[PDB]
């Protein structure tokens, strides 16, 4: 007999498995418990801190939910209004010496003209082209072309998701983007250009909130915070080694045995595969394919510079900075980094020199994350990476060479994107129903490692589905149909439904 | 304060409602009730049976099932492999003086050959536009043509479609069809003429089971009998005739009032809204449109004949016969009509003329079993309809002039068809949206009008799926989103799923 | 027994005849004569002039030859350098206020940009439908939407092509037009547009030449003086009153008869019906259609405007003004109006108003050439057609309303434009095989009615080629290839071939 | 000074000098002459006889005439009516043991289903995409793919093709077939499949006729019997041995020199380069590809046999025999063969064994007339090729094995086909205008190397052209314009032109 044994077991207190243990807790049928490695809950969507007191999320984290139940779990963990700051989507590509609003098909206006007429005249023949089509695009990068003619996929998404993958577009599936067409609007983009249009897709209504505190982080602490403490452990304590899933039995690090009825599990499935010491699994997941990602902070003395001004997150295609996307953290709240009256003394300029003065100065601080990829075809030299990172926003413009830095972050996360290869789907059909038929659920980011459905709010319904498919016999949508869930509002599932409304009267 | 309060109550014990009660009595949770007007179960896949004991169902009716969950409780209904006969899905077209095997498009090989020649010759067009289309056919009849060709079109699913929503296909939206391109499998067809193939679309894979007693109708009886009786309210003394939606209070005829408060209506919707007094939802419900079904059931002496064989259902794009639809209903249980050793006297000669002798004689016996459609656009007399029929029996050769017909039956159903008009979408979003917001769950056939999930499986679902959102926040898939459960077998929800696993532990 | 006889006798001295007679008397072979009713060769590739010294041709006469020998004879005629003033073929469309480069299409660049948006637009439609097109189409109108669009149709080639056939662009055939699929140049457009690029379609590669002295008809005056005198008959002497095709022989107006083995007849092909008192050919030469050309001159005081410049003819598809297309008549040949040192008093000022000064004062002096066209489906009121000339002039810009008028000019000229109407090849294969079984070669603008080979080279080459075919048994490409002849260089046939070359050793 | 001079000399007569003999000897101007290194002429349209009395022309010669001058000329030289036989053009495919009616497309319903569906099948891909198609063909393969679809392409036109130019499909253009756009009439082959109808297209209408005696052959020197005969010099004293461009002087086998004005060369063009001593053109012409023709004669006893009937020419795609068509040339007169009462011992019988006796049976004679190409990529074994030619008889049931041999004619024709490869025309025009510069035209089947206008009919009005050129400036539409003059009854150019009548009076 285990030490512990309940109906459902959880692995993992990242959004995942902290939705899997909301929607166990909310149901209060089945004994459930929830065991994580690390002492603080998130996972990757957790919220690191330097010692000069400036905050990183595990790079650019940026809520949208799709969905009812993750809103009212937000709500519930931080219920009050300044828990939050709303912000528009503002987002720009960096392109030849310019910020251009996204989308930037519809912004090419501020090209130079000849390159616009090279831009147009790809997407006429890519207009051409789809009138004519009757087979669906087969790899990311024939859909891009297809999309955007190759004049603009040359310009931003094709060196752009090289820097995001860390794998060429060619060797990505393009179903992961949805079931739209693959034809170019041709008349919007050329509109823009002729009426020297350029136009964010955001506004009052495109918007995003974060937590006023702690970072992306805080959700995942105070959403934790609301489960009961006894059914939880994390930490050393909560580190699964061992699944044995013929025994239906998990071991801790510190030798505790928990016995289930059902797993769900959200660590990386590949990892999972090694703790179960299956070796066809291990075979199987080690098909599987996936980016890192390096997390680079800088913190920058001064008030917010006009040049950045309201600006969220950015896009980097070109060559001249290492990172794919920069996010103003600092825009996000005014509690990811230090008040003004903090005395931080300078620790470089920008341009990589000494500062005239050692001594602690005060601010104003503003902020910059920054992410790089990595993989088996993209290396990346881990020894200068914050360095490189640095001369990327000078030649970007984004800091003055003589700009003050008062803090630097850098963490490497091996599992960072899950990349939807080709290859991807085969291996997952030969993955998750192997795992199914021994009632694991594996789910997640990495769990069931598919991007497409890989955001805060999907993977916390991934763990509420899954809970659901195994108490309800619920369709596990998120998992199997990203284009569905994507494609709508999800409002039926709610933190309160008619079974706790029946029960209580 | 009413005679009886329940968290749910449902009406109706069709398909769609029994599907409400049988969710609701697995979760048992949420206290509830279902009413019915009939003191027998079935609604639409009731089973009526004539004084000589010719059994006929309300027109063809024959089970695929999408849904597990619906295998689940049938199975559980009549557990006996003899409760069941399987058979082939055979059917046929009737064109020409000939049985043409469903589908009509790949056996025209039968028809004279410069009929082909036109019939090829129209899929060609078809085939050389839809290479070029760019847009969705908007009717059901640009749908037809596009996936046929002229030639084709008119000789089946143009007339056949009249026949059958009493409507023109012009005047019908086509996206029940499902998301299938509207193109023709022009190899396919002229592949069979070429080969002077034929080819029905079953096997021994294309199969359906019927029951062995009590027609279509059997199945709803011994599903309802496996509800606790005391919760059933069936008859005079369950027919709804006030449904006061402010005061969630139903009242029945026999003047007892019911507390919900939360309604699963799967009464016609229109005569929800005048069982409510409610004159918007009244306005807008008659703004739908649906057809009457005439079914004539015909009983005749004599083993089954050659001619018919092992047909099952056949289509009648034709006028020289009323009905649209003809059933050997014979051929689905042996039980259908008497045993071969019960004396019956010939009541009429298939011509119309007076049998020889009065005398009671021994079987055995077939059947046959129609359907006619009535609408505003399509009267049917109903005083000729029969003797209309039975003519239609000899034209179309299914009877010779000598057949002894020993059985009549004729019924008018004023809900047959709930018609996939154009306007039908526009409406029913004004509609279900409105009853909704009072806490009614209108659904089935008739309680939420979608024929693309109108069969008894889709019925029996929707009261499922209305019960599980109403109870556990489930996305009510088959009301909302026909395309996705049509196309997948769906296998999650069963009748005993883990919440009654752990709960029994 | 005739007055006269010839082997080939020649109706006609404009450049048809003249054609004919050159080749004739190259050949010296048949006998032969040429007759006009004119005492000036030239019809209308004649020259007017004003009482005060200012030439006017028929309209705009700019010469593009398609052949060598037409080229030849040209250079014969008028064989001195300074014979001849060379230009660059300079066009304009007048548009909103504008003078847009021709071709339009690829200078809306000067339009307001959110026309040049639908205009885009229009041709981006106009691009994708062209793209899977698969028919040729059938009128001029479909033609122009089908090249250009909705929008650069609605602008340009729609409303002039109205002001200049006097019928609607529905009403004629496109064949005319030649082999070019009608498919928009979509790149060229928008990468002008983009650009802001405004380009016309002339340089030093395209260029004309007009007479130094008496305008276009110096040219037919110079090359009938290469003509043995003997052999024409021009003027009242000249005259054809008859033809009696049966007795092949021809009655002028003094009573002279001309008895003719071949007939090359360029007088209008329903005049020669008339005079042929033939009713067949009265009736079919009926349902031809043209329309009449008005031809208004300005003469106007003063250097040359600077807004006019070096602009040789300008179209105008707008309703400010009667006339469709103006020619800077003075551009053409300082011969073409007088010297400096002419003393003209002014005759009007452009708006209207009198001359403050009634005395003779001196130039220089440039000149306008309008042309308005007349129909029985556009009337033309000759009493005011000049002043209505005059304010269009000023409406376009063209003149200030203080220009000085020293000299005006209209003549109106019944056979203007052969129209290439719906009906036109039906009628003409009716009526040209007819007069071809009388040994009749009806050719010319008028002689053979179709205006894709109606210029002078064009002219003169159907004479040429009519008596080649007489001769010779040479095709009549021009005639009955129009395409052919104008989709190369006809180098083939010159003034002095091997057979005089041949003959002079 | 040379030992003659002429204006126009002609070099060869074959059709096409005899063409230019004819037009200059019409024509009665410039003096000139004609040589050959042949006594007799006509060229590769000159008739062979065998020993034992079988005619045989140099392969298949029918003639379809697109001119009347040609007519004319034929009609003169021939101008009773029994010096001609009048039959249908009847042809049909071999193909898998059936004689198939051409056009084959048409007739594939005597092929197995199983072929018809692959077929139609390949016809529908090739309709489908030719209805997208906006790129012309660019090979003779491409173009055979897009009218006939693969599975069509594979049985006849691919290898049937191969067998006649001796090199792949995929080597040749396809400008030579025609403008007609490469598209397949899926409707007209599939419907003749539906109905089971095969059909010629040969009728009453569709006929040729052949010259009573002499074979083809006969109507050359029928013709050229009608030129002045000091003006012909035919045999050694005619051979061309040196072309001295520079000095127009041309020198014979035999000394004498002929200065000329213009030279019409109608020998191969290759030859005409090394006659000219001119090492640049040695090298253009010989990048032009030529096959050469091996014309196998078989002399059968025996009357017609029934499985041959009113045959004229047959096509042989498969690898069951060598040539690539056959012609039943006794069925094209009577006297190309010996009468029946003619004595002839048996050579062989049709199995390849000497027969019994030398003893001479009468007949009555058929006749079978065979090619078979050569190239650099096709080699032929002379020693055997009469052999396998005659097993190809049996193989496809020509012969019966038993069929008697009386005759046999092998005869290999080094330039039998002008090819139309890729590069063809890119050498033509390095070729062609440079011989023009020099006062060549250089014309013919080998003199201008254009297998589409390489008829008898064409060649000879090459020469027609090439004179009226030379004298009259006229267009040699033939050699610049196949499709022109194809595409139309050339009916203007006639043996009695105007000038002739005009001048004889």
């Amino acid at each position: 007999h285990p030490d512990i044994s309940v109906d459902v077991l959880v692995i993992g207190a990242g959004p995942t498995g902290l939705g899997a243990a909301k929607r166990l807790n909310q149901i209060d049928g089945p004994s459930w418990m929830i065991v994580d490695s690390n002492e603080t809950p998130g996972g990757l969507a957790s919220t690191d801190v330097t010692p000069e007191g400036f905050l990183y999320d595990v790079g650019g984290h940026v809520i949208f939910s799709h969905y009812k139940y993750f809103d009212d779990c937000l709500d519930e963990a931080l219920p009050k209004e300044d828990d939050w700051y709303t912000h528009q989507r503002i987002s720009y590509v960096r392109c030849q010496g310019q910020w251009v609003p996204y989308p930037f098909a519809n912004n090419i206006s501020m090209l130079p003209k000849e390159e616009q007429v090279k831009c147009i005249d790809g997407m006429i023949d890519a207009a051409l082209e789809a009138r004519v089509a009757n087979t669906k695009p087969k790899t990311f990068d024939e859909w891009i072309v297809r999309m955007m003619g190759t004049g603009i996929a040359d310009l931003f998404m094709r060196p752009y998701n090289f820097k995001v993958w860390a794998v060429p577009t060619t060797k990505m599936q393009c179903a992961w983007l949805g079931e739209r067409v693959a034809a170019p609007n041709l008349k919007a983009v050329t509109t823009n250009v002729i009426l020297g249009k350029t136009a964010g897709n955001w506004g009052p209504n495109a918007t995003f909130r974060f937590p006023a505190r702690g970072g992306t982080g805080g959700i995942w602490i105070a959403v934790a915070n609301t489960l009961p403490k006894e059914k939880t452990r994390f930490g050393e304590k909560g580190k699964v080694t061992k699944v044995n899933a013929n025994n239906k039995t998990v071991t801790l690090q510190d030798g505790t045995t928990i016995g289930y009825k059902k797993l769900v599990s959200t660590m990386a499935v590949d990892f999972l595969a090694e703790a179960m010491n299956d070796q066809e699994l291990v075979g199987l997941t080690k098909q599987l394919f996936y980016s890192s990602t390096h997390v680079i902070g800088v913190g920058v003395r001064g008030s917010r510079p006009e040049r950045i001004g309201d600006k969220c997150w950015l896009y980097f295609p070109e060559d001249n900075c290492p990172f794919y996307r920069a996010t103003i953290f600092s825009n996000y709240s005014p509690y990811n980094q230090p008040e003004a009256s903090a005395a931080l003394p300078t620790m470089q300029l920008a341009d990589g020199s000494r500062p005239q003065s050692t001594e602690a100065k005060e601010g104003p601080y503003w902020s910059i994350m920054l992410e790089v990829s990595e993989s088996s075809m993209k290396p990346v030299n881990q020894e200068t990476i914050l360095a490189d990172c640095i001369q990327g926003l000078v030649n970007t413009e984004m800091l003055k060479p003589t700009d003050e830095i008062v803090s630097t972050y850098h963490r490497r996360f091996d599992h960072g994107y899950p990349t939807p290869t080709l290859e991807r789907e085969g291996t997952l059909t030969q993955i998750l129903p192997k795992l199914q038929d021994k009632d694991i659920w594996s789910r997640g980011r990495f769990g069931s490692w598919r991007y497409e459905v890989g955001n805060q709010d999907h993977s916390f319904m991934l763990g509420v589905e899954a809970v659901d498919n195994i108490v309800n016999g619920a369709v596990e949508l998120t998992l199997n149909y990203p284009d569905f869930v994507n494609g709508r509002q999800n409002t039926e599932r709610r933190l309160v439904d008619g079974a706790q409304v029946f029960a209580k009267s």
